[PDB]
């Protein structure tokens, strides 16, 4: 139960670390913490600005014995600024700079979004993406075994399939918001149906977040559920997403919660409390705001996300 087969015959554990907002100070030791506490999966981005503190860490465990590098499952992604093909192999070995590793398991186009290189969000930056020219860089950093699966990250079924279409290397992970508020069931299909991985990020409806508006631990069935089970509605939420087939990526810095998040395995959510996540009112929460806009190939947020409900 604790991993699932990516298309390029690859196992990725079912439980990955999220980083976004681990501040540089506090990272490491979620790191360390995590891994020790049976982590083999952590998800980075150069965007969240804490890769090398991560690399620490890394390091530590490697030279602690707690683990070998081949036992752990790295993922970071491709900043919007970095689209153009050139740009693309010398954004991932920044990465591999950071992160002290000689590949990643996993190297994701961050968005369907491009700015200019070395330039901030902001509409006068914003480029036309060229996401066929982009994946053809990805494969390359692929055929080197520097990004050992290439994926892709807010990419809706739309957007996804058109991508499939022109891929001589299929994505194999299309990472998303998923959670019990925001379950994604036509991407859910359409990544079954092509064998592409989803990996749920914003599991627990990202609660430290406020700019996002989740309440996904807060919800009545979550909670009901919780307390039938004798488990915390993380568990609950958690569980729901590795029960759909779904890795998730809780982000934790605290060490009881880092376990708690792991504790997701040996019991189960019964089908009639699976059945119930169908009365939880759905909005997604990270809707991609900054890069809807008149100066955006996305005027608005059903061209960005292509109505998914
Ligand atoms: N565009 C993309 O591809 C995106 C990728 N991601 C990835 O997904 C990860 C997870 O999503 P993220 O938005 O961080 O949010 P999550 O849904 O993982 O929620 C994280 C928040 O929940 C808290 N928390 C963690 N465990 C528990 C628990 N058991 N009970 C209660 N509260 C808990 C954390 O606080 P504390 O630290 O105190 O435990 C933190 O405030 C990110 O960190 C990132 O790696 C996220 C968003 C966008």
């Amino acid at each position: 139960a604790r991993h699932f087969v990516l298309n390029t015959g690859a196992k990725i554990p079912s439980v990955g670390l999220g980083t976004w907002q681990s501040d540089p100070g506090v990272v490491g030791d979620a790191v360390y913490t995590a891994v020790k506490a049976g982590y083999r999966h952590i998800d980075c981005a150069k965007v969240y600005g804490n890769e090398k503190e991560i690399g620490l860490a890394l390091k530590k465990l490697f030279e602690e014995g707690v683990v070998k590098r081949e036992d752990l499952f790295i993922t970071s992604k491709l900043w919007n600024d970095r689209h153009a093909p050139e740009d693309v192999p010398e954004a991932l070995n920044e990465s591999l700079t950071d992160l002290q590793l000689d590949y990643l398991d996993l190297y994701l186009i961050h968005w369907p979004f491009r700015v200019k290189k070395g330039t901030n969000t902001s509409p006068e930056n914003f480029i036309t993406p060229d996401i066929p020219a982009t994946w053809g860089a990805m494969e390359k950093c692929y055929d080197a075994g520097k990004a050992r699966a290439i994926g892709v990250s807010n990419f809706s079924s739309k957007k996804l399939g058109d991508l499939l279409a022109v891929a001589r290397v299929h994505p194999a992970v299309d990472q998303v918001e998923c959670h019990p508020g925001w379950q994604q069931t036509k991407l859910h299909n359409f990544c079954q149906s092509t064998g592409v991985h989803l990996t749920a990020y914003s599991p627990l409806g990202s609660p430290g977040t406020t700019w996002m508006n989740g309440n996904v631990l807060k919800e009545p069935v979550i909670i009901s559920i919780a307390e039938k089970l004798g488990k915390t509605p993380a568990q609950v939420a958690l569980r729901w997403n590795i029960q759909m087939g779904h890795s998730v990526l809780p982000k934790s810095t605290n060490e009881e919660r880092i376990k708690q998040n792991l504790d997701v395995y040996d019991w189960s959510i019964p089908d009639d409390l699976l059945a119930k996540f169908s009365e939880i009112k759905q909005a997604r929460l990270l809707r991609g705001n900054d890069i809807v806009n008149p100066q955006s190939v996305y005027k608005t947020h059903e061209e960005l996300w292509d109505g998914e409900l």
